[PDB]
C-alpha cells in the first residue's frame, strides 16, 4: 500500500541517536521515503519524543532554512515504552500502532537496534502481537549473527521459526559508506568475466581489507570478535562468492543468493595451516594514535590473543575452480585503505585488478522499503559461512596461539607474504 | 652460424652516433652480441674509426674500470668509404667484409641508417654485391616507409623485388623506451580475454598517446609528416590489430602477423567527418618550453596547418567487431605522458583499462640477430594501414584545413570529445 511504520525497537542506543534516526532523516528530507511514513521508537526508559530530539538533532546536520520539513519529520515522529517480554507492553504497541492513520493495514518494518541476547524475547512477542494484518511484516536483525555455528544456527532457527525469509532482513553497514557499490560492481565483474574466470586463466584470486586507523579506544568491543567475525566471515566471504559463482537463473535476489549459497557449499572447513594471524603493536616513531598499540588500548583486556590480522586460503572445490586458491587478507592499523579484488593469471605475471547517491546504509534501508533483499545475507547462506570457518574459531578460542606481532603501518607480518608464497603466488 | 658482421650503411649520421653505436656498444658490453661479432660501417665520408670514437664515445656512458672491453669493442669494429651508387664501391665493401675473419660464411645484418631517398639504389646494389652465400642477410630499413600509399607501394615493391619477406625488418623505435612491452602485453591481453572481447560486451574502444612535451625546436622534421604518419598510422594501428585479433594459429610471428592482416583488411578508409584534427597553442601562464607554441618553433614554417592532435574513428566491420569503434587519440603537447587502451563495457559505465630488462630498441636489434619477426610490420600488412589513411591524408594535403588550435596543456580541443560523444561513449 502506501501506509508504512518504522518501527525501531530500541531508540535509547547509539544506532538508535547516532544513525538510524539520522538516517531515516536523511531520507525523508530527500524525499526517498514514502510519503505515508511514520517513525515509531520503542525501549522501556520512559521519555518524550523531545527528549530523542535533543539528543539525536546534533547529528542531523541540520541547517536554519531546512527545519521546518523537519517539524513535519518529527510530527511523524512518536514513542511508547515497555519491556521485551512483557506481553501487555507489545499490546500497548500494537494498539498504539493501530491508532495512528491507516495503521491496520500499513505496512510494518521492524528494526531491532537491540544486543541479540534479547532477539528471542523480541521476535516471539512481534509475532504474537504486533504484525500487521494486511500489510507486509519485515525485521531488520543486526550483527552478531551469532559467534559460531551452533549459536547462529540456534538464532536462526528462532528466527526462522517465527518468519519466512523474504520477512527476515540480515542487515550488516560498518565497513564504509561504499559497502554496496562493492558487492555491485562484483556481480557486474561476475557477469562480464563469466566465461574468463576458470581454473584454466586464474592462478590465485586474493581479496584484500585494509585500514590504516586502529581500534580507537575501542578495542573492547572487537576484542570480543576478533578480525575473523568483524571482516572476513561475512564481508570478504560475500565476494569470494560474487567473483566465483555461476551465472544466475535470472536477476532475483534469491536467484543470485542460490549462486552464492552453492559456492559456499563447496568450500571446506579453513584449518591452522593456511591460516597467519597478526596483532599490531604500537609505532615507535609514529605519532598520534600511531604511539599506542592494541594492547595499550585501555578497553583490551590484559594478554588478549585476538588477531587485528588475518590472512587465510581457501578452495572452491568443483570444476570451474579447482586448486584456484582464494587467499582473504584483511587487517586493521595497516599502511592504507585499499578493498580490492586481483585475480592472477596463468603466464613478470599479469593480473586483473577490481578496486572500488543513495550511500551505503541509505541504499540498504531503501532495499528493505521496496523490498529487494540482494545485499543481505540469507539465512541458508549464512550457515554455510559458519560451518567454514567455525572449526579454526574453536581451535583458536581453546588454545589461544599467541598472534604474530606486527609493526603499525607494516604491510603484515612477513609469514602472511610467506603463506601466500607456499601456495603459488609471486 | 657463430659469425656476424653488422653493416651499418651510414655511419655519419645522427641515428649512427647517438643510437646505433651506442646501443650495440651496450649489447656488447653486457654480452648480449654474438661472440664473433664485427661492426663494420660504410658512408662516403673519408674518416677513421677512431673520429667515429671522438665524436660518439660521449654517448657511450662509459667508466673507467669498464674500458677495457670497450678496447676489444673497437678492436671488433672497421669502417669503409664509396658511394652508394657506385660499384666499385660496394664491391670494395664485399671484398673488404671478405678479408674478416670467417667472413665468407658469416651472417650479414645491414642496417639501413640512409634517408629512404638512396634506399632504391643501395638495396639494388648489396643485393648484387654484398650478399652473404652461406649466412642469412637481412635488412633493416627506417622510417619514413613513404608518405602515402603511392610512394610506401613503390618501395616496398622495390625493395621485396630483392629481398624475401624474412629478410626484410622494418624497425620502428621512437616512441619510449618500453615501445615492445606494449604490443607484448597487448598480444597477452588478445590472448587471455579473447572470449569476451565481442560486440556483446564492448560498446567502445580507445587507444590513447598524449605526450606532455611539444615539438622542442624540431617541429620542422614533425612538419613534413603530420600526427596522423607519427603516432597513429604506425603505432596505434598496430595496437588496434592486436585488440581486434583473432586467436592465431600458434606462436610464429608470421601467424599473428597474418591475424593483424585480417583485421587491417576489414577496416575501411577512414574520413574526414570521423577526424578531429588540432594543433597546440603556446601557453601564456606557463613557464619554460610551455611558453612557446607550435608556429613559434623557429623550424617550422609560416602558417603550417599540420595536426599535431588527431581524434579518430575507425570500426573492424566483422561478425565478432560490428558498429563496435576504435577511437584512436593521440597528440603532442598535453597534459600526461599515458599510453593506454580502455574497452568500455554494455552497461555509471564500466571499463577494462589497459596501461603500459632488455630495453625496446634493445630488444629490437636483438629479435633480429636471433630473427624473430614479431614485433616489425610486415610488408603487406603496412599497406593495408597506408590504404586505409591515405585518402584522409590526400584531402588534408589538398584542401589544408585550419587545425582546431588548443592550449598547451589541455586534455584536446573540445571537438575531439564531442565526436567520441556522437559515436556513443559517455
Ligand atoms: N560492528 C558491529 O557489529 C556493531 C556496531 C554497532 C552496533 N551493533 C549492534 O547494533 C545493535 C544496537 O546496539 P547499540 O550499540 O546501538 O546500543 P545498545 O545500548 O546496545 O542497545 C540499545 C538499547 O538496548 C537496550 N538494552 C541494552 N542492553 C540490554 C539488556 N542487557 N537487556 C535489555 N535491554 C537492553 C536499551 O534500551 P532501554 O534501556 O531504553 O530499554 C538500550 O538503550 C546491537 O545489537 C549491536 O550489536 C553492531
Ligand atoms: N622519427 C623518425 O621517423 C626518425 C627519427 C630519426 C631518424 N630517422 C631515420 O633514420 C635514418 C638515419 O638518418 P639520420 O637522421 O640518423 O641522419 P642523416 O644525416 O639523415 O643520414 C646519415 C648519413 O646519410 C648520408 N646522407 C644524408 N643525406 C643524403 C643524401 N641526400 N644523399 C646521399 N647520402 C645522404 C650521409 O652520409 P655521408 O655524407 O657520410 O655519405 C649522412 O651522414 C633516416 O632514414 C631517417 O629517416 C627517422
Amino acid at each position: 500500500s502506501d501506509t508504512h511504520i518504522f518501527i525501531i525497537m530500541g531508540a535509547s542506543g547509539d544506532l538508535a541517536k547516532k544513525k538510524i534516526y539520522p538516517t531515516i532523516w536523511w531520507l525523508f528530507r530527500d524525499g526517498l521515503l514514502p510519503e505515508n511514513t511514520f517513525i515509531v521508537g520503542y525501549a522501556r526508559s520512559r521519555l518524550t519524543v523531545a527528549d530523542i530530539r535533543k539528543q539525536s538533532e546534533p547529528f542531523f546536520k541540520a541547517t536554519p532554512e531546512e527545519k521546518l520539513k523537519l517539524e513535519d519529520f518529527f510530527a511523524r515522529n512518536s514513542y511508547v515504552a515497555g519491556q521485551y517480554d512483557d506481553a501487555a507492553s507489545y499490546q500497548r504497541l500494537n494498539s498504539h500502532m493501530n491508532a495512528l492513520h491507516l495503521g491496520s493495514q500499513a505496512n510494518r518494518l521492524f528494526y531491532l537496534a537491540l544486543p541479540p541476547t534479547v532477539y528471542e524475547a523480541v521476535t516471539k512477542n512481534i509475532h504474537e502481537s504486533c504484525m500487521s494484518q494486511i500489510g507486509w511484516n519485515r525485521i531488520i536483525v543486526e550483527k552478531p549473527f551469532g559467534r559460531d555455528l551452533q549459536s547462529s544456527d540456534r538464532l536462526s532457527n528462532h528466527i526462522s521459526s517465527l518468519f519466512r525469509e523474504d520477512q527476515i532482513y540480515r542487515i550488516d553497514h560498518y565497513l564504509g559508506k561504499e559497502m554496496v557499490q562493492n558487492l555491485m560492481v562484483l556481480r557486474f565483474a561476475n557477469r562480464i568475466f563469466g566465461p574468463i574466470w576458470n581454473r584454466d586463466n586464474i592462478a590465485c584470486v586474493i581479496l584484500t581489507f585494509k585500514e590504516p586507523f586502529g581500534t580507537e579506544g575501542r578495542g573492547g568491543y572487537f576484542d570480543e570478535f576478533g578480525i575473523i567475525r568483524d571482516v572476513m566471515q561475512n564481508h570478504l566471504l560475500q565476494m569470494l562468492c560474487l567473483v566465483a559463482m555461476e551465472k544466475p537463473a535470472s536477476t532475483n535476489s534469491d536467484d543470485v543468493r542460490d549462486e552464492k549459497v552453492k559456492v559456499l557449499k563447496c568450500i571446506s572447513e579453513v584449518q591452522a595451516n593456511n591460516v597467519v594471524l597478526g596483532q599490531y603493536v604500537g609505532n615507535p616513531d609514529g605519532e598520534g594514535e600511531a604511539t599506542k598499540g592494541y594492547l595499550d588500548d585501555p578497553t583490551v583486556p590484559r594478554g588478549s590473543t585476538t588477531a587485528t590480522f588475518a590472512a587465510v586460503v581457501l578452495y572452491v572445490e568443483n570444476e570451474r575452480w579447482d586448486g584456484v586458491p582464494f587467499i582473504l587478507r584483511c587487517g586493521k592499523a595497516l599502511n592504507e585503505r585499499k578493498a580490492e579484488v586481483r585475480l592472477q593469471f596463468h603466464d613478470k605475471r599479469n593480473e586483473l585488478v577490481i578496486r572500488v547517491l543513495p550511500d551505503a546504509y541509505e541504499r540498504l534501508i531503501l532495499d528493505v522499503f521496496c523490498g529487494s533483499q540482494m545485499h543481505f545475507v540469507r539465512s541458508d547462506e549464512l550457515r554455510e559461512a559458519w560451518r567454514i570457518f567455525t572449526p579454526l574459531l574453536h581451535q583458536i578460542e581453546l588454545e589461544k596461539p599467541k598472534p604474530i606481532p606486527y609493526i603499525y603501518g607494516s604491510r603484515g607480518p612477513t609469514e602472511a607474504d610467506e603463506l601466500m608464497k607456499r601456495v603459488g603466488f609471486q
